[PDB]
């Protein structure tokens, strides 16, 4: 019919989709901590496994949407899998070892979705599809935006209404009917615009590779579960990965992928960062803000902590026009980030009753997420002048950035907040400093960059 | 003869003025505070007045030297005039209007030295004046290190032997002998090299204007004397110098010099950073540095605080080699600047007896001087794409540094050094966080350095 109709299809598919995943996302680490009794080091490290997890998990969904089923009906699969995870994690259960399939589940299913929903915007346009792609981004961005200003506060509400549960699980719900949303539009607009795009969708649907991808799928989910209890099985597995990448790399001339060892570990090192803010800043935001939003002086109004992380699409769709009016721009990312950790560093030696900040977390995600902005260009054809070591590698940044965020992780005996600060703003100045060593290192290695070509 | 011997000459002729200059710089803060009895905001103050003068100075003299006496004989004028300054120096009264009037001299000699000895390099050399001046400049900064080394040891072993005065004449009477060595150096090679040079050299001295210029630096030294003795007259006529460079640039295509303007103001900030290690990390070192130097875990030596200042010309010539195997090198100078300060920032929170660090100094130093290294094109050719309104917001920059230095001005009655520690780590942790703002600035003004091409 037109490539703007199944560029509009796959985009709002995609954006009720992310609007599941970062309303539960938001809400999921405060629940491992505050409905489940999880520390905070566990809860990190749990959400960074299962972070790492799930970015990691759309390699091989892609391999199957590409060449196994249909990009399509893999596509489709990943949501159906996916309306499913969030199912569980709606029913009322303090059972760590079904929260943990839930999650298990979110990650098969998304690396299902995913690569698989990128992939047709990509089949739509054949050029135009960085356009389309940014336009992509932007549905993305509204969605989360939408979904993580909602869902804390479904879960506020009703916890205020019923007695803690459901409360979560109500947000959880919330998250679940996006997905069957995104589901329904999919449908109606299924034929409509989806028609031409994928390749083994070209032919019906070889039920044995049915089979044998829902066997694995659930045998995945056992898999995910497993990472993400043990503590100590993940982090070997995080580990593996890590001698896996840095075999790949130190056998993979030389000026061009040094550079590009460089790169992702600056890429590395970014991520770290980036798994910040739903960590640290999460718990920091929890701990040790005034969620009551002020305008100097009218009132309104009162955060609920989850809802800060909002902040990061809506400042980026914010900055997105700003940004519209040259590996250098990394070291610009890593400078404006650093300086971004330096305003909640400095949440301390001003506006502080102990629980006292606000605006530390506005202008923070502001220099953060305008940080991101200026580092959309991470591609790995970027480290080309290969899919799986840089991957990997980022992965294994996910959880990393969870144990960063365990350096400063708090006491569940310690609930004065005026002793969380230091702890909170110790951590956030010393990686706002790691992020000018790391502004040194980007405009340090672009003599190679320029060697190269 | 050869023109490398005559920029051999002129190179000789240089290093040992500079000798006598820093020696005496490095001391003069010190000085101002332990043997005078100056409070630190008065010594900063009054030290970088004299700064911005001496900066500032180089206008008239190398005019002078250029259009009415010679090249040649105003940079001798300029020797003999600060033979006399640390001359003056050496006498041994604790008199204020006796000082500052030294000091004076040293501001109208300089201004009729250094442009000249320079100005005749670059008729040595007709591509190369460009070898040449690296070469010129590596000569001031070993002359420096010689100095900066030998001085302050003087002043301590002259003060221990001796009661109080000398000591400190002692080693302001070293500086003058290190002119009027430079001074038979040029002599013998008066004639050896330097030869041809100069446009107003080449016909008998005339001396109406002779007297007239040199009844002017007469009056030059006691204008220059009533700017420093009084603050406030120095700070207004620093002001007025304010309003000029903002009237003139102002009222004077607009993208490269709002490109041109962004680059002054950058420059600017950056000879603030640079004159805090004259004043505020001068008097850190000081008061809160163990001057007992340990290369892990021996014991030698035992610093005197002056002699840290060294460190920068040491590390000078110890990493220009480093970098002898793109005005985003001013983006990583200020960068490289920042963690200097961080490194001064946590050298509390580091190492620490109360007055402790002593190896902060060496690893904060390598950072500035790396810093100062990188930023050698802030030629004013450099915003071509004026010798006024850059020297003067230049000059009134160091005056600046010297108020930012006082933002770590000590109580003369607080000897605590546990207590001056955090003053003085305060003002070098947010001073890194500036530097961060700045490589931000820089990075960021790099397109309309690439519309103006
Ligand atoms: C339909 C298109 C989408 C439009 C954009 C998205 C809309 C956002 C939907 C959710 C926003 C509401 O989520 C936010 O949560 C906080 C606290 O939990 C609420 O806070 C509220 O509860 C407390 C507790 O009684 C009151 O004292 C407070 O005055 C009140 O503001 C806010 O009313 C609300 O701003
Ligand atoms: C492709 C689609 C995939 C969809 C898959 C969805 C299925 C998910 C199943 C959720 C049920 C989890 O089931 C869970 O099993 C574990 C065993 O490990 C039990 O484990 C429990 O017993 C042990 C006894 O020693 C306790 O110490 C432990 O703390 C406790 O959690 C849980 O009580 C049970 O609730
Ligand atoms: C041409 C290149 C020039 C670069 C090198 C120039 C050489 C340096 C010139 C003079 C060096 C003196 O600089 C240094 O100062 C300190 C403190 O006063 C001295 O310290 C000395 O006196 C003190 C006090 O009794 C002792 O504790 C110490 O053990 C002893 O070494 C050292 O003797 C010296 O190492
Ligand atoms: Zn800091």
């Amino acid at each position: 019919v037109s490539k703007t109709h199944s560029f509009m299809t796959v985009s709002l598919i995609e954006l009720w989709e992310r609007f599941g995943y970062y309303g539960m996302q938001a809400l999921i680490v405060y629940f491992m901590v505050q409905r489940l009794g999880f520390d905070d080091s566990r809860a990190n490290l749990v959400w960074s496994a299962c972070a790492a997890l799930i970015y990691v998990s759309p390699a091989i969904g892609g391999w199957v949407g590409d060449k196994i089923l249909g990009t399509k009906r893999t596509m489709l699969l990943g949501a159906g899998i996916l309306s499913v995870g969030y199912a569980l994690m709606t029913v009322p259960t303090e059972n760590t070892w079904f929260m943990f399939s839930a999650l298990g589940v979110i990650v098969v299913g998304n690396g299902l979705f995913k690569p698989n929903a990128g992939n047709l915007v990509r089949k739509i346009y054949e050029s135009k599809i960085d356009s389309a792609f940014t336009i992509y981004y932007m549905a993305v961005n509204v969605g989360s935006t939408f979904s993580m200003l909602l869902t804390p506060w479904i879960k506020d509400y009703v916890n205020a209404q019923y007695g803690n549960e459901f409360g979560w699980h109500a947000a959880f719900a919330v998250c679940c009917v996006g997905i069957l949303v995104g589901l329904g539009n999919y449908a109606l607009m299924h034929k409509s615009l989806a028609n031409y795009g994928s390749e083994p969708d070209t032919r019906p649907v070889n039920k044995k590779s049915l089979a044998i991808v829902l066997a694995l799928a659930a045998l995945s989910v056992v898999a995910s579960a497993i990472i993400l209890e043990y503590e100590d099985v993940a982090r070997v597995f995080v580990y593996a990965a890590g001698v896996a990448v840095l075999g790949i790399f130190f056998h993979l001339e030389r000026a061009g992928l040094i550079a590009a060892l460089i790169l992702t570990v600056q890429t590395v090192f970014f991520f770290i960062f980036y798994q910040q803010m739903s960590t640290s800043l999460a718990l920091f935001a929890l701990r040790n803000v005034d969620w009551d939003f002020q305008v100097f002086g009218t009132h309104l109004w009162t955060w609920s902590p989850a809802q800060f992380q909002a902040l990061n699409p809506i400042w980026i769709m914010v900055l997105s026009p700003v940004l519209a009016w040259i590996a250098a721009k990394f070291a610009l990312g890593f400078a404006v980030v650093a300086i971004g950790f330096f305003i909640y560093g400095f949440a301390g030696q001003f506006a502080v009753n102990g629980k006292t900040s606000s605006w530390v977390m506005i202008w923070g995600y502001a220099s953060y997420s305008l940080g991101e902005l200026l580092v959309s260009g991470l591609g790995l054809a970027m480290i080309a002048r290969m899919m799986g070591a840089y991957f990997v590698a980022s992965g294994i940044s996910q959880y990393l950035g969870g144990v960063v965020a365990n350096f400063a992780s708090v006491p569940q005996d310690l609930v004065d907040p005026l002793q969380t600060l230091p702890v909170y703003t110790n951590l956030f100045n010393k990686l706002g400093v790691a992020a000018v060593v790391c502004t040194i290192i980007a405009l340090a290695v672009l003599p190679l960059m320029r060697r190269l070509t």
